[PDB]
């Protein structure tokens, strides 16, 4: 599985989140946004292939998934006490974040 794998588990995932109706499903997807996020973080996006990987973009990159892993954790913590519909709403914003965070350097 490569970065454009991860980002489309990323998709695939948030729909599994917007369609759930229990805690337990909502949290299962979030898991697995989570994996994905995981590894795609360790990537390198495409239009980054050439430049440092310290430089700031691939720190914006990097970054933008550390941001992202804690909005899922954040997420997590109301699907893990039950909060369905706010876990829901949350993933919504995490579509926020991927947006403007990555999708620049795809």
């Amino acid at each position: 599985a490569d970065l454009e794998d991860n980002w489309e588990t990323l998709n695939d995932n948030l729909k599994v989140i917007e369609k759930a109706d229990n805690a337990a499903q909502v949290c299962d997807a979030l898991t697995k946004m989570r994996a994905a996020a995981l590894d795609a973080q360790k990537a390198t996006p495409p239009k980054l292939e050439d430049k440092s990987p310290d430089s700031p973009e691939m720190k914006d990159f990097r970054h933008g998934f550390d941001i992202l892993v804690g909005q899922i954790d954040d997420a997590l913590k109301l699907c893990n006490e039950g909060k369905v519909k706010e876990a829901q709403a949350a993933a919504e914003q995490l579509k926020t974040t991927r947006n403007a965070y990555i999708q620049k350097y795809l």
